[PDB]
């Protein structure tokens, strides 16, 4: 016996719609032309990471763990082993943190130095103290802006890798890139700033991905130090996002039509269910887990109220109708939710 759940049903819908077992990655959409952006598929990888750890199907959860190396195979195939040609520095660092996770799972000495090779570069060449006293490059091209979507990753994958090697090196490391965050790419009350550049100075727009990011790395942080001050911080900014990335209704935003920004809440979903049992573990914030948690619940409950034959609904999740065409980013969040 054991207890199926909606997090698997919306799984294998999600692979049977948008999964090429050829190609071995994600189609970008329902209509099987283009495959997934690389940034994105390492996200997707993490989804089926996620669903693998949430299964008590065992049929399920061997298929998902035959299909965590198979992202990578596939991907490889694509984009080569090493991805330090890319001059994005975030999309190579999504893909480390992937790796690390990976070999978490599986044991594979492929994941841990994908991992260790692509954040070493990262962290050893990108990092910067000239400009904002600190903080990695957007870019490994251009040196114009300093980022959120960069710098809170890469604490969250020195996390990863801590926990794995035991070096403090490591942990030096996400230590050093998210005190800066804090400092340089927040308001110290909750949200997190986009970037910093060095022309017009810090740029405070919010997204899901970022709120999402910071408080994975806070949670990451306190769990490493046992410094309760990190945890306040991950509270903080999940209170930012409630209050201030949502509807008039609490439901969270739909961040389209921006491609990268689509699917935002499947990263900030992932992060938030890591507060969630956090909190759950320590007792800590009772009051505020109590309505975290509830408030969760009726984002979910709204993501799956949309009107559709398929077990696959949109990112927009206060809304009913389809408009447009079922996209596996956009649609990935509302998996990440039953998979936390």
């Amino acid at each position: 016996a054991y207890t199926a759940s909606d997090g698997d049903t919306a799984m294998k819908a999600f692979n049977d719609t948008f999964w090429d077992p050829n190609a071995k990655m994600f189609w970008k959409d329902s209509k099987r032309e283009k495959h997934q952006d690389f940034w994105v598929e390492a996200e997707l990888w993490e989804l089926v990471m996620d669903a693998y750890q949430h299964t008590s199907d065992p049929a399920l959860k061997a298929e998902l763990k035959t299909q965590i190396d198979d992202v990578y195979d596939g991907t490889v195939a694509k984009y080569g082993q090493d991805w330090t040609n890319n001059p994005f520095n975030d999309d190579i660092m999504w893909w480390a943190m992937g790796s690390a996770r990976a070999y978490q799972i599986t044991g594979n000495p492929r994941y841990l130095e994908a991992a260790r090779d692509h954040f070493d570069f990262v962290y050893d060449t990108q990092w910067d103290e000239e400009f904002a006293n600190g903080g990695i490059w957007w870019l490994n091209s251009d040196h114009n802006t300093k980022n959120a979507c960069i710098n809170f990753p890469a604490a969250q994958a020195a996390l990863y890798l801590y926990d794995i090697t035991k070096d403090e090196h490591y942990l030096n490391a996400a230590t050093k890139i998210f005190r800066w965050g804090k400092t340089m790419l927040t308001d110290g009350n909750g949200k997190v700033f986009d970037r910093i550049e060095i022309e017009h100075g810090a740029v405070p727009d919010a997204t899901h991905y970022n709120q999402g990011t910071y408080i994975g790395s806070a949670v990451g942080l306190y769990k490493a130090t046992g410094n309760a001050v990190y945890l306040d911080d991950a509270v903080k900014a999940a209170k930012f996002t409630k209050n201030h990335l949502v509807d008039s209704n609490g439901v969270l935003n739909y961040e389209g039509p921006n491609g990268d920004l689509k699917g935002g809440k499947t990263i900030l979903m992932r992060n938030l269910a890591h507060l969630q049992k956090t909190l759950d573990e320590t007792g800590q914030y009772p009051e505020f887990s109590a309505e975290f948690d509830e408030w969760l619940a009726f984002n979910i409950e709204m993501a799956w109220s949309h009107r559709n034959s398929d077990h696959i609904v949109d990112g927009n999740w206060a809304g009913q109708l389809l408009s447009g065409t079922y996209e596996s980013w956009s649609s990935a969040a509302a998996v990440q939710a039953l998979n936390g």
